[PDB]
């Protein structure tokens, strides 16, 4: 039988979603001068990303001149065109006298197409696969060695950044490339700890390990082989990063897995090596149903193991196959929400859960969504401290929204630390990664892809995601109906 905490998890594993979202709510609601702060806070964030170097005021301008002369689009650039020619001749008395949608973004590296693409084609397509990747993936990735990215770190981190390294691969298929992934890990670690010279788990730099890179085929593993295999693997790392005090974060992957990385983490905060030692890491996706269950659950494992946890609160990053593996699994229902909102009310609900125990939890608040990033600063309240909790974002994506975050009240900015993910590794350990950050920025439902829409106005960006579904309740008939598109995996 499982202990309380743990059956409730068990228990909520696909809630129905009109269910998980109602309980959610209340949670999620911040009080009306706290929403108007976040609110406040949101926009301004918002408008500064938008606004750098002046994108929607030179936007505003165009449509002025593109109207006040009765033009289109076509007109107006040619009407540029021949002005920046009139703009070039020296002295003025002289001139007044006188499927292929980022084709064009993919040309500046370098319908007529489509005839090219039926002409010119399988070594060749999986050849530009390869390409794609690495020209796409670049932009995502800190160095190709642990030693490059870490000779890296100093100038962010020198206005106050901390960073989380990760060793790219994932899904070992054979005993060998566990092993080497095992390797890859504990040279990481070495190197880390070294560059870290004793800062600590807060200030100085951790490690994020993904459980999937440790077992061979990982994915259908039973108990008893992950816990002979697998968890003396995970000790081992623990071990050397408690040697060297730096953080060590245990990567959150398939819904699938969540139980046993449970029991794995479990043991793990009871070995006597570790007593008395903070630096173990756990991400938790909110975007899953049982989260706020698995919340209970470590709030009680940090009692009776009796040390801080740092906790990862992230939305989630395999969304879409998560989807896909339930509709093909037929059960009763998905492990995840449905639509983008009601995941957006999970983060907000646990993030109250988390930051409401600063003794058992440290709280580290993943996310590059400005309103998620408000309304977490309001939450945490008055009285801030660094050990309190800190922000996270990716590597290739934060920066921008976290340039006003991170760094000095003076300089303008909110003075909360940011820790960055910066992914490490070659060509051969990026593919997985780099699908996972293509669907996260090319999803209309995200805000990444939201607030480069400037047709979008910065008030629906930065919506209340609890306003917005009682928004839906009133309209639908009831609170947390499913998407209309993803229907029960039965129907
Ligand atoms: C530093 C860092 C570490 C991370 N570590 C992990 C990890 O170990 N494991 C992991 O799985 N994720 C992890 N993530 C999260 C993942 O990689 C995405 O970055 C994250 O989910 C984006 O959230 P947001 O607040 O930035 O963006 P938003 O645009 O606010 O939120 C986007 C998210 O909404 C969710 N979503 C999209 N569509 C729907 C829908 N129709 N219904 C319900 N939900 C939907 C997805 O989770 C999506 O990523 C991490 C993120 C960061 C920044
Ligand atoms: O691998 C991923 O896509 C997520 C983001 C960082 C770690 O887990």
């Amino acid at each position: 039988p499982q202990s309380v905490s743990r059956a409730a998890i068990t228990a909520a594993y696909r809630r129905p979603e009109t269910e998980a979202v109602s309980m959610l709510l209340e949670q999620a609601r911040l009080p009306q001068p706290v929403a108007e702060q976040a609110h406040k806070l949101a926009y301004q964030l918002a408008d500064k990303l938008r606004n750098q170097k002046n994108a929607s005021g030179r936007a505003g301008m165009v449509q002025g001149l593109l109207q006040e002369f009765s033009l289109s689009s076509q007109e107006g650039v040619a009407l540029m065109c021949l002005a920046e020619a009139l703009l070039r001749i020296p002295d003025k008395a002289t001139r007044d006298a006188l499927l292929f949608v980022n084709a064009a973004t993919w040309g500046l590296l370098f319908a007529s197409l489509s005839r090219s693409l039926n002409r010119i084609i399988e070594p060749l397509i999986r050849k530009g696969v390869d390409m794609a990747m690495r020209l796409m993936g670049e932009q995502f990735v800190t160095g190709e060695t642990i030693a490059e990215a870490l000779a890296n770190a100093r100038k962010l981190e020198e206005k106050g950044f901390r960073y989380s390294y990760d060793m790219l691969g994932e899904a070992a298929l054979t005993a060998a490339d566990a092993q080497a992934y095992m390797v890859s890990y504990q040279q990481a670690i070495h190197a880390i700890g070294k560059a870290s010279n004793g800062r600590g788990i807060y200030e100085g730099p951790g490690i994020s390990i993904k459980l999937s890179a440790l077992h061979p085929r990982y994915s259908r593993a039973q108990y008893d082989r992950v816990m002979e295999e697998l968890y003396p693997r995970l000790k081992s790392l623990t071990l050397l990063a408690r040697q060297y005090d730096i953080g060590i974060n245990i990567a959150a992957e398939e819904s699938d897995r969540l139980e046993i990385s449970l029991d794995l983490l479990e043991k793990l905060c009871f070995e006597p090596e570790l007593a008395g030692w903070n630096g173990i890491g756990f991400v938790i996706q909110a975007y899953q149903k049982r989260c706020p269950l698995v919340i209970d659950y470590l709030i009680d494992l940090a009692t009776r193991s009796r040390r801080r946890l740092m906790i990862r609160l992230v939305k989630g990053a395999y969304w879409d196959s998560e989807i896909k593996r339930a509709q093909m699994d037929g059960l009763e229902g998905y492990p995840v929400y449905t639509r983008k909102v009601y995941t957006d009310v999970s983060y907000l609900a646990c993030a109250k859960k988390l930051l409401a125990v600063p003794n058992l939890i440290y709280p580290q608040f993943a996310t590059h969504n400005a309103h998620t990033l408000a309304a977490i600063y309001q939450l945490a309240g008055q009285n801030y401290y660094p050990g309190q909790y800190e922000f996270q974002c990716l590597h290739g994506m934060g920066e921008p929204l976290y340039e006003q975050v991170t760094g000095k009240v003076a300089d303008g900015k909110l003075n909360r630390p940011c820790r960055i993910y910066a992914p490490v590794g070659t060509h051969e350990t990026l593919l997985a990664y780099l699908v996972r950050r293509l669907l996260e920025n090319g999803a209309n439902t995200s805000f990444v892809n939201r607030i480069a829409d400037t047709s979008l106005p910065l008030d629906e960006l930065v919506a209340d995601p609890v306003t917005a579904v009682e928004k839906l309740a009133q309209q639908e008939g009831q609170t947390g109906l499913p998407h209309p598109k993803i229907p029960l995996p039965r129907d």
